[PDB]
């Protein structure tokens, strides 16, 4: 029963241990990502101390949802791994 809530070629991940640098962390996010769908660009926050999050951009919602559901409940970098979609607006260009 696919609800279909707008397109999303990007996914937002959280609850990630900032103990690991984006250099290594990102490298891992890509390995797993590729295992499911193709990656167009993997973004990562500044590895805060209370935030610790990132965003993995895939080819399309098809691949994203595949990886999100494929790892929706899998122990990564510890155990508590959360994976969800995100928003991809385009008004910044519409206005000008």
């Amino acid at each position: 029963t696919p609800p279909h809530t707008e397109p999303s070629q990007v996914v937002l991940i959280t609850n990630i241990n900032p103990e690991v640098p984006k250099e290594k962390l990102q490298a891992l996010l890509y390995a797993l990502a590729s295992s499911q769908g193709d990656i167009l660009d993997i973004v990562v926050d500044l590895s805060d101390d209370n935030s610790g999050k990132a965003y993995i951009v895939f080819a399309t919602q098809e691949s994203a949802q595949a990886f999100v559901e494929a790892f929706q409940g899998y122990p990564f970098q510890g155990n508590p791994l959360v994976i969800t979609f995100s928003e991809t607006p385009q008004s910044q260009v519409a206005e000008d």
